[PDB]
């Protein structure tokens, strides 16, 4: 009977997802719960999960609502489509946090003229589907390297020539002596809902939060 | 032109992987907790990554060798094949560590046959392995993919059952669950990328492989 809302357990979106929910009247205590936190004033459960699992939890109808970045959402949507599946979700609201971009970057010392310079390069990324689609759209051939973390270290480790990296301030690129060369995707946080109809009580509650989110 | 070997950075296989390399005569220094480390006596780069990335690095030819659990290798192979790709690798050796089992498990209070899983929501980090098993056995189910905290999903009423990886030497009694069916038995493996190596690198792999065999016999 309780609404299930998935949010990122720790990372970019965590703090502001919890802040948003509170401002919408959802009271809860976030301590170190491994998976679930229970709202103390409303019939709502907060599932604290790895960001990468949120799109799938929505697609699979496991949870009702989720707060997730467009990049993670689209990466996983593309993965599921490529498996021949039909992932679907309701977009409820584009949010005012989670701002970041996914960009091609090169070692500082490289002379870069064009996207054509990425031809035949090995490119390290945590977003292989998003990278793949961009490169196909622009007719550039390359070799993939999928790494879930430490992407920016790939060139120094001689694993890749270049990277496709999620960037906000430029600080981590600077630290790894890399330079942003081409933005391929721009992302923000979004609130989404599972496709299948909620029970009457649950949808009413969703409608109530959506009022205050708009608020 | 240096041999690249990918191993788990930290987790179920990390210690045992670096130990196997030492046992085989590969000396190395680890100066920091970062992606790359190097052998001191041989022309080898040691890449320390998330386990889940190792199959892909091998399929994509990014590295030459990998040490990885069969479960993780098979999950990602199935994933890549289901994407329309043709993941390929050489299996060099099944190793003497990383023993673990992917098991359907239920809450201890539940009355458990496999058709008892029919229609249940099943949480897992290995959705392809689960899907394949359930299709082979004609049991319909609802998927729940979680990268972590799988064992908490039923107590959180997020799922009815789990398909969980359990280590040799460990049980689920503490988490209040019962293993019902092992669907996959796994150990650590040494694998190689598909495209031929240079003669020099292949020669070093051969030398390592002889040593691995001697090490495993001497450890029994
Ligand atoms: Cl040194
Ligand atoms: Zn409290
Ligand atoms: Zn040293």
């Amino acid at each position: 009977t309780r609404l299930r809302i998935a949010i990122q357990k720790s990372g970019r979106l965590s703090k502001e997802s919890i802040e948003l929910l509170s401002e919408c009247g959802v009271k809860m205590h976030i301590h170190e719960q491994s998976l679930i936190a229970f709202s103390t004033n409303l019939p709502i459960d907060i599932l604290r999960v790895r960001d990468d699992d949120i799109p799938g939890l929505i697609f699979d109808g496991v949870v009702d609502l989720g707060i997730i970045g467009e990049n993670v959402l689209e990466e996983n949507e593309l993965e599921r489509q490529s498996l021949g599946e039909n992932p679907s979700y309701k977009l409820l609201k584009k949010l005012d946090f989670g701002y970041c971009r996914l960009s091609l970057a090169l070692p500082q010392e490289n002379k870069f003229q064009n996207l054509k310079d990425f031809e035949g390069l090995r490119i390290a990324t945590s977003y292989p589907q998003l990278l793949k689609r961009f490169m196909k759209e622009n007719g550039i051939n390359y070799k993939n390297c999928t790494l879930t973390g430490s992407v920016e270290v790939a060139p120094r480790a001689n694993l890749a020539d270049a990277i496709c990296d999620l960037v906000s301030s430029g600080a981590t690129l600077q630290a790894n002596n890399l330079k942003e060369v081409k933005v391929i995707y721009e992302s923000r946080a979004c609130l989404i809902q599972k496709e299948n109809a909620l029970s009457k009580e649950k949808q009413a509650l969703v409608d109530k939060i959506m009022l205050r989110v708009a608020g």
